[PDB]
């Protein structure tokens, strides 16, 4: 078990066939989770489950450039449950991040930040107990 917020270094950034696995349990009164794939201060890929946005559950994805949030991509398919263990897998492909939760495909997010080899940190934060965060080459 790790202390959140947690920074996972991604040395030399990400590359196609890099599979990032995040294992954790959602806290019982969860409001939000965030994965932030960072290129310095920019967020190439913000993955943000929201448990209570207007009494709905939604996943918000976005990019932050020069400290400005861009256009949101939203997904109502919401595989997280308060109190339950999850696995998030982010598979880097040539043109998008592919996200599967609990071995079920969830969403794709097209690369807005092009410099994948400079996306050198993943921030993990929010209402989770973090069990592990790691990556491998498939
Ligand atoms: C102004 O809205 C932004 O949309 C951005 C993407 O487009 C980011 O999701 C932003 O999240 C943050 O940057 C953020 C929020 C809180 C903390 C502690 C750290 C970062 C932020 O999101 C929120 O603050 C937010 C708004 C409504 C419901 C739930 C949340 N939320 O889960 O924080
Ligand atoms: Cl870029």
């Amino acid at each position: 078990m790790l202390i959140v917020p947690y920074n996972l270094p991604l040395p030399g950034g990400v590359v196609p066939r890099m599979l990032i696995t995040i294992l954790g349990t959602v806290k019982p009164n969860a409001n939000r989770i965030a994965l932030d794939f960072q290129r310095g201060n920019d967020v190439a890929f913000h993955f943000n489950p929201r448990f209570n946005e207007n009494n709905r559950r939604v996943i918000v994805c976005n990019t932050k450039l020069d400290n400005n949030w861009g256009r949101e991509e939203r997904q109502s398919v919401f595989p997280f449950e308060s109190g339950k263990p999850f696995k998030i897998q982010v598979l880097v492909e040539p043109d998008h991040f592919k996200v599967a939760v609990n071995d079920a495909h969830l969403l794709q997010y097209n690369h807005r930040v092009k410099k994948l080899n400079e996306i050198s940190k993943l921030g993990i934060s929010g209402d989770i107990d973090l069990t592990s965060a790691s990556y491998t080459m498939i």
